């Protein structure tokens, strides 16, 4: 009876990224995130109570690990669970300067 719009992870770097999704159709609402080998180790990355439909919610998750996997949700309610994303963040990289 509800439906859940995942968007695929934006704005992607070394240790962050952005992830939104969009509930259409008091209730709660989260952005769940977790990095893909620990699925149990899952935090928030946001949390709404609107009883405003349709919904928007988006955060940018910092402090993430570099090179390395994670999956986000979006959950109403606590159980009503939409699709996952994958998403990977990138590893840490510098500005070469060669002389030749």
């Amino acid at each position: 009876m509800v439906e859940i719009a995942i968007n695929p992870a934006s704005e992607i770097t070394a240790t962050s990224a952005f992830i939104s999704g969009t509930v259409t159709k008091g209730c709660n609402i989260s952005l769940l995130y977790w990095e893909a080998s620990n699925p149990m180790h899952v935090k928030v990355a946001s949390s709404i109570s609107k009883k405003d439909f349709p919904a928007d919610i988006s955060a940018t998750i910092k402090d993430l690990k570099p090179h390395t996997t994670y999956q986000f949700k979006v959950t109403v309610n606590f159980y009503f669970s939409s699709s996952l994303q994958t998403f990977k963040t990138l590893a840490l990289e510098s500005k070469s300067t060669s002389i030749v």
